[PDB]
């Protein structure tokens, strides 16, 4: 018997076989969830490596910026479920953001039209995903979106930083809606992860200023931290996932190895 034996959850987010929403798929897939998949711009490419998934599951197509997109993914999300059948579980597992406001680059010199774009797919498409899926959820489900935690200013981060500052506050909204349907909405706050995003970042000062973030990480964690390991992580949001947490609701749960209640 799993986790989340019989729930009908969707994970968006997985662009290659080390984003976090293909460890939180995997994870899922193994406690017993049925999932449904979806991606963008590379569906051949993406579906190849959604078949190293434990069983297989519908992959559709979602850019959360396309309003056309959004507004039949309920639709398109039912006639692969199957009719009479509403998803119990999602997770929002997308974040983005242009090079000029990240790493090396001048925190002032970040136009605002890449800002924007960075908000619109990190913080604003939370509530655009709720806006359509929430219709077709059962109560006591439960959303999930990802998270860095944004209190504190810190070096490279940048102007992502304040994208997951909006998406805690739109959050909390999101569960005032989620909560007539009977549906939680969470985050998962994670230590620092190298995903291929990241990775890309270290290699393309602060590099160097990473690698003091990620070292100063596992010390404070008291239980330590491998950021070359999100299954901790993908644990967490299938915990969020299933009926243990029922009380939790517009919240952030911190998987970090316990690093934020740590100054040193
Ligand atoms: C899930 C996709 S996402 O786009 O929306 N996203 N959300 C959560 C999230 C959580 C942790 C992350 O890892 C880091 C690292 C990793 N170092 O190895 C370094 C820094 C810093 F501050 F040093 F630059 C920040 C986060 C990345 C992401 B994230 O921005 O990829």
């Amino acid at each position: 018997t799993g986790l989340l034996d019989g729930k009908r959850i969707l994970v968006s987010g997985i662009i290659t076989d080390s984003s976090i929403a293909f460890h939180i798929a995997r994870v899922a897939q193994e406690q017993g969830a049925q999932l449904v998949l979806t991606g963008f711009d590379r569906l051949r490419l993406i579906q190849r490596i959604t078949d190293r998934l434990p069983a297989k599951a519908p992959l559709l197509e979602l850019d959360v910026q396309n309003e056309e997109h959004l507004a039949s993914l309920a639709g398109r999300v039912t006639e692969a479920i199957g009719a009479g059948n509403k998803l119990d579980g999602v997770v929002h597992s997308i974040g983005f953001m242009p090079q000029t406001g990240m790493g090396i680059n001048p925190f002032f010199d970040a136009p605002y039209a890449d800002v924007s774009k960075g908000i619109h797919i990190s913080a604003y498409s939370y509530a655009s995903m709720a806006k359509a899926l929430l219709p077709i959820m059962n109560p006591g489900g439960s959303i999930v979106g990802m998270d860095f935690d944004p209190s504190r200013a810190m070096p490279a981060y940048n102007w992502m930083t304040v994208a997951k500052s909006a998406l805690e506050s739109v959050n909390r909204f999101v569960a005032r809606e989620a909560g007539k349907y009977g549906v939680r909405s969470n985050l998962v706050a994670a230590g620092p992860i190298r995903t291929l995003a990241m990775s890309a970042i270290v290699g393309g000062e602060a590099g160097a200023q990473i690698q003091l973030l990620e070292e100063g990480w596992d010390q404070r964690a008291p239980i330590g931290w491998n950021m070359k390991d999100a299954t901790p992580v993908a644990k967490t949001v299938c915990a969020l996932l299933s009926d243990w947490l029922p009380a939790t609701t517009g919240d952030i749960i911190y998987a970090d190895g316990g690093a934020h209640t740590q100054l040193l």
